């Protein structure tokens, strides 16, 4: 392992909104595959269903479009129509409270799912432990 194994509580029974306290945006996967954040709780592309592939390893899927969140070879988040290695994330507890998501494929480089204060997604190499951008709270839909 390249990372700790503190896991968050909560389960995968129901869909969630992934809220980033950094700028207060919900993670959004547009039908065209682009990913960003929005503060509009009424948006229909922020409802996500997480599922466990292995303990602590998850897929994050848009319930509206079926797309899987994925991080590409250059660190950019995108919505994938089919599950692939770029769609697996290591879901962990952080700061004894938040959930973080590390790209399994790029786990050795510490590439996280993260949103900037302006709502745009962070590129993998620009993320790291200690940032506010990588901290999420799963809220009920």
């Amino acid at each position: 392992h390249h990372h700790h194994f503190n896991l968050p509580p909560g389960n995968y029974k129901k869909p969630k909104l992934l809220y980033c306290s950094n700028g207060g945006h919900f993670l959004r996967i547009d039908p065209n595959g682009t990913v960003d954040g929005t503060r509009d709780r009424s948006d229909q592309h922020i409802q996500l269903q997480l599922s466990a592939e292995s303990v602590g390893e998850v897929y994050i899927k848009s319930t509206e479009t079926g797309q899987y969140l994925a991080m590409d070879t250059d660190g950019l988040l995108y919505g994938s129509q089919t599950p692939n290695e770029e769609c697996l994330f290591l879901e962990r507890l952080e700061e004894n409270h938040y959930n973080t998501y590390i790209s399994k494929k790029h786990a050795e480089k510490n590439w996280f799912v993260g949103l900037k204060k302006n709502g745009s997604c962070k590129r993998g190499p620009r993320t790291h432990y200690g940032q506010k951008a990588i901290l999420f709270l799963p809220l009920p839909v």
